[PDB]
Parts: structure tokens; sequence; C-alpha cells
């Protein structure tokens, strides 16, 4: 269950997340592009999915593109912020997972986050053990899929 | 025009919006109820549009409310941290208003949103000094609808 995944996240696993975040989240506009970038460089199965933002080959010029990049940035902001509390952790997890649900996105697919998340981070020089951090709280939102 | 719109954004209205929000900004979870509590008690014809919320009645209580009150008050903290840019805040307003437009939200049903906030303002010692700043934000939503 959600609950039993948020419950997961440790003292350590947290620290490292805020650790990061705190780099990462700075630049949710730069950052945020770069992970929408590398995601369709690498998940080039996952374009179509984003009929909506247009050309995403277009990147920082593109106006849809970029406020997909800086609202999925904030998105990231709401799970940063309820870490401590479980509770309104999953409430937050729930809501989100509902517009993914619609958009036939399954938790595998909702995966491949995971890649481009590893490399924003290493670019900033966060070794796997905050990559494997980062996982962690995903996974909270696939065990809502 | 939602560049228009935009651009009533002056100097002064941008420090009232910033200064406002440090206060209601620093409780998302228990303001955001509360907006959304005093929504649904001056408009009633407006519950109807939230049928997935369920049984919005029961406040704080209400899982899904509170899901969908804690990340629509980080959806005022985006359009916060995009006052600087003009540019930028058209291009996350654009990407919001996409989804009122596509759930049958016209700019009148959204202004209804004016009343509450006003409400809330106040009873954090916020007269409409405050009250009128955050008009002309919500105003370029409305513009973009
Ligand atoms: C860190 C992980 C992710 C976060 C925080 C995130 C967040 C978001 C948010 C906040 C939205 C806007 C929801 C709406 O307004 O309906 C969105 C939309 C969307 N996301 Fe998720 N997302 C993530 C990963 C993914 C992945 C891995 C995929 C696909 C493989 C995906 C596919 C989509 C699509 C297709 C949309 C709709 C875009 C549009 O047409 O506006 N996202 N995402
Ligand atoms: C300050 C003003 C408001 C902001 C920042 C705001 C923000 C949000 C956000 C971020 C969402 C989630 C979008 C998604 O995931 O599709 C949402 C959903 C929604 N909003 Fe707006 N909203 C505002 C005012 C209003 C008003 C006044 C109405 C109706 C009169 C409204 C009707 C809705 C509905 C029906 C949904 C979908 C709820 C659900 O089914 O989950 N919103 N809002």
């Amino acid at each position: 269950s959600v609950y039993d995944a948020a419950a997961q996240l440790t003292a350590d696993v947290k620290k490292d997340l805020r650790d990061s975040w705190k780099v990462i989240g700075s630049d949710k506009k730069g950052n945020g592009v770069a992970l929408m970038t590398t995601l369709f460089a690498d998940n080039q199965e996952t374009i179509g999915y984003f009929k909506r933002l247009g050309n995403v080959s277009q990147g920082m010029a593109n106006d849809k593109l970029r406020g997909h990049s800086i609202t999925l940035m904030y998105a990231l902001q709401n799970f940063i912020d309820q870490l401590d509390n479980p509770d309104d952790l999953v409430c937050v997890v729930e809501k989100f997972a509902v517009n993914h649900i619609t958009r036939k996105i399954s938790a595998a697919e909702f995966g491949k986050i995971n890649g481009p998340i590893k490399k924003v981070l290493a670019s900033k020089n966060f070794g796997d053990k905050y990559a494997n951090a980062w996982a962690k709280l995903v996974a909270v939102v696939q065990a809502a899929l």
C-alpha cells in the first residue's frame, strides 16, 4: 500500500533527499528542462505521450515544454515537503496518481524517470547514494499506479 | 491578453503578493483547505465541479479534498516564483489554464476564487490592499481561459 511505501523512507533517505533537492531544486526551470530533454533522448518512446507540448525538440524555446518542466519541477517540491508526514505525503501522491492513471501511465512506465533523474544528479556531483534515495521516493508513486 | 494582464503586475503589486504569501504560504495545508471550504460555502453552485473530490463537506477529514487543497496551494507558489520573469509566468499560467478549459471552467467561474481568498487574507490581518493585489494575479489566469 502507498502508506507502506511512504512510511518506508528512513531518516537517512529523507536526509539525502532534502540534501540533493536543495541543489537541483534551486533551478527547476534549468534542471526541469534537462530532465525532460534527457528523458526524450533516452526514451524516444515517450515523445508521443507529450503530443500536447508540440515539438519537444525545441527545448527551452518551447513554451509548452517549459510550462510542463517548471510545473513538473514543482510537483517534486510537494513530495519533498511531505516527507516528514506520511499521511500528507500519501494524500499528495494519490492526487497526482489520478492524472497518471487516466493517462495510462503504468507503474513501469513511470519508473522511466529514474534514468534521467540519476543523470541530472550526477551532473551536480551526486553519486548513486543520492540516486538510490530518489528511487525510493519514486517508488511511492508507483505503488499508487 | 495574457501578456497584457501580466503586465499589470507592477513592482508594488509584486511586493504585496510576496509579503502576503510569506504568511499564507507558511500553511498551505491549513490555509488551502480553508480556501476550499469557504469557496464551497459561498458558492454551492460550484460543488458539482469537484465530483471526484467526493464529500467536500468533510473538510480536512476528506483525503481527496486535502490532496487537491495542498496541491492547489503549491500552484500559487509556482506563480509567485515566476513573478520575476513575465515570460515564464505566462508559460506557467497557460499550462494550468489548459486544465480549467477542459473542465468547463470559464473566466467567470474561476473568478469565483476572489471571494474566498479575500476572506482567508482578512483572517490573517490583510485588508483589501492585499486582496486586490491577489486579484491582479488571478486575472492573468482569467485571461488564459
Ligand atoms: C518525477 C516524475 C514525474 C513527475 C513529478 C511528473 C509530474 C507531472 C505533472 C505535475 C503533470 C501535470 C498533470 C496534469 O496537469 O494533468 C504531468 C503530466 C504528464 N506526465 Fe507525469 N511526471 C513525472 C514522470 C512522468 C513520466 C516518467 C512520464 C511518461 C513516461 C510522464 C508523462 C506525463 C504526461 C504524458 C503528462 C501530460 C502532459 C500534458 O499533456 O500536459 N510523467 N506530470
Ligand atoms: C487560485 C485559484 C486556483 C488555483 C491555483 C487552482 C489550481 C488547481 C490545480 C493545480 C488543480 C489540479 C489540476 C489537475 O491535476 O488537473 C486544480 C484542479 C481543479 N480545479 Fe482549479 N484552482 C483554482 C481555482 C479553481 C476554481 C475557482 C474552480 C471552480 C470554480 C476550480 C476547479 C477545479 C476543478 C474542478 C479541478 C479538478 C479537481 C479534481 O477532479 O481533482 N479551480 N486546480
